[PDB]
């Protein structure tokens, strides 16, 4: 699973 | 901004 945020 | 992947 990948989750990334900005 | 938001992304994610299962
Ligand atoms: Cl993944
Ligand atoms: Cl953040």
């Amino acid at each position: 699973n990948f989750l990334v945020h900005s």
